């Protein structure tokens, strides 16, 4: 190995970036029920989108088969 100036600089950046990305992950673990509120909001929004898309797809399919026959 070599404890170079370049070496130590790059090591510092690596550690800091890793810690940063890990920070929200660790939080979520230590706030499963606590910070559930925002999680619920997002899940609801996503589900609504899913439903509307599914309905649209159904309508398209009906139209297509009618035109074909």
């Amino acid at each position: 190995m070599r404890p170079e100036v370049a070496s130590t600089f790059k090591v510092l950046r690596n550690v800091t970036v890793v810690l940063w990305s890990a920070y929200p992950v660790v939080w979520l673990i230590g706030s499963e029920g606590a910070g559930i509120v925002p999680l619920n909001i997002e899940t609801l929004l996503f589900m609504v989108l899913d439903v509307s898309a599914k309905v649209g797809f159904g309508l398209i399919l009906l139209r297509s088969r009618a035109i074909f026959g």
